[PDB]
């Protein structure tokens, strides 16, 4: 009764998040698009962020509705999969505006801050990738893919 | 019991992230419009979008009063549809921007990005069928619904008042 | 215990989606006024949306405190169509700047716009009348006026 | 226990959306001030309008600490009354920009829409001053009542610091 | 039971509301300034505001992980000041930016605005120096210093 | 019942409030960049702030879903770490702010500003060190305990897949 109840509560601040969340990022980023107003770049990206945010919105007007199992774990994914490419291209839209307003003003500035961005792209990049890995495939074979990653890390630490 | 109470606080947090969002985006939308001042396109995409999230926004004014369950699922869609297509307007919206945008600088970007959405879109369409396929049918059995379920009140009245004396 | 408990509940998911898109929807509102300085039009309709939100939202600040029954659904109604008025008056207000951004650069778009919103409008205008007639007088009486108006309309689906 | 329950679910949901919408508004307002950048009127207006609101937003910082019927009932009014104004202050506000906005291009539009508000301001003003009048009134019984419950507080200080021998 | 829940409860209602604001607050006062671009003043209190508020945010941080009775009450007294610090500063601020406007323009305006301020600043001055007098000592001492100041007030009402 | 409870609880109001305030601060100080257009440091203070931001935002996708009790701890931190750091490079970005907008009009304010900045930052910057140190320090320890609970899983899906048959 209580693993049902949170799971539930789980999946409702998780709604309320979401939408949250989507929608402020989404509406900033229009925004900023229209105030200054590598390009190519810049239309990509403000229109696949903006895409990506309004897929993992919709993915809570059906949840609402919606054995049951493997498929609210497909949908669950799929909403975590397009809320974190929401995070991504927001931050790659803000790498693309220092970019913007930057480029002919000062070059160093601009390339440092795209740059200090990369390893914080990898940890994004590495969960994106769980979140596809587990959107084609079956829970086992990932669930045992994550054991083999994570132990191959704990033979890393006590060699130092 | 948690049946009904989990449906419930269903409608309750879809009630709150509605409005929620309904109102974000509309104002947000509307804002990027003032911000900036084929054209025909983005007013239409403005004021549809807009509009229709004040539909969704009045589906959240008239849920919380409201057999019952025929007449509480059609409302439900309604509710689905007008949101889906707000989000469909607002995304054709962030394109028809970018069109705006880039127009007289580089139109290669702005036909980049209006294109690289072509596939959410296919998606976000092919929803906005289905709530809408769901909607045109049951116009019948709805509206008889919604006459069951007002006769029934102006019986509970009846009712209730055959018992004041 | 279950049915004063969800209509509570629903007073109170009310109460905070009524504040929220009111104080909302006011402040967008105006700031879309401010950067962008018929013109009749635009001046009272700013201003008729911002108190007409206003309204709703001490509405918010008085049904806290407070046979009973009549009362609440008269506060209710008030509400319920301060609130509708204010949807209606975003809507005309971003037919109204359409307007004003399209005026000297391209007609035909703006006519489009305004005009594409009419059958909504017309949606509108018809929950309007049934909240206004819901406030002047009782329950029955528009009870059944609200039969006759369906039923009416069942007998056109059926010659279809 | 209904009661009881209902009441705190009702400052709970008032807490939370007065420090809503207080700081939307006042965010919203300063911004509206500093975007177009007779006139004292304006300037007295965007101020008052943010203090009168930080001013509720206070007493939401207050109320969540706290015979005691008294002196709640006192604070919820502060509060009410805080806020009432902030409302007035915000339709004031938007006046004041119609009238700013259009001073030197249309003066027909501004008066016809700062005119328009006068049935509103009626209402709005009218229960300002309801809540004005209970302030004003029980500016005696309350402090008293304050003190009462103060007083009891360092009584059952006095009370649990005997028992600790 | 229905104590140490409401205690729970509020606890959870301030955190929920004091994020809110803090950061409501921080963004529109962050953005009033670069859109406009004595002047010591302007750049302390936008700077101070942010800072003070920040500060409130953390202590939503770390009241979540946590006899603990007079613990809670430093930090609980530490989050209402930096609350209370940030309203005031964020009035400073409007007085400020009035004063930023009408410089130039109309000085008897902007005086005007900054001095409507001062009573409401007295009540805000009254309750700032109640946290901080709280802070410092313990909950005695400034419970009768509360109770002192009161009865001075008893006084004064019944004479009229 | 009430504790674990309680604890639940937390990390709900956590989850709403972190997501919240990461994604309005991010937003905020994006468009503050873009309004106004030793810059190094602006450009990179900005860039990280959002990084930062959509780190919180993202251990509030995970959490949802999450022996568990030492791996639990581990994701908590790393989520007060990131969301700390945010409020810093916010207050960071503040600074920059004045410093940017007053450069070339008045040097003495945007100095003054940015120097009564520092008992504060020095405050976040303590926690921000805290934090760290929790996270660096069991590295090992959490990389063992999410093993551990993730071979249970693959363990109660052999259990539960014996019993198919
Ligand atoms: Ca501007
Ligand atoms: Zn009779
Ligand atoms: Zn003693
Ligand atoms: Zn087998």
């Amino acid at each position: 009764t209580y693993l049902s109840w949170r799971k539930l509560q789980l999946s409702r601040a998780k709604l309320k998040a979401s939408s949250w969340t989507s929608a402020l990022l989404s509406g900033f980023a229009m925004v900023a698009m229209v105030e200054v107003q590598m390009l190519i770049a810049f239309a990509i990206c403000t229109t696949l962020l903006v895409a990506v945010h309004m897929l993992a919105l919709m993915i809570s007007t059906c949840i609402l509705p919606n054995p049951h199992e493997r498929l609210h774990w497909y949908i669950e994914t799929a909403w975590a999969f397009s809320t974190l490419l929401g995070l991504i291209l927001f931050l790659l839209e803000i790498a693309i505006l220092c970019w913007v307003k930057f480029y002919d003003l000062s070059r160093r500035a601009a390339w440092s801050a795209t740059v200090v961005l990369i390893p914080v792209m990898i940890i994004f990049m590495a969960f994106a990738i769980h979140f596809y890995r587990s959107l084609v495939s079956h829970k086992y074979e990932v669930t045992v893919s994550g054991i083999r990653e994570l132990e191959m890390l704990k033979e890393q630490m006590e060699q130092d």
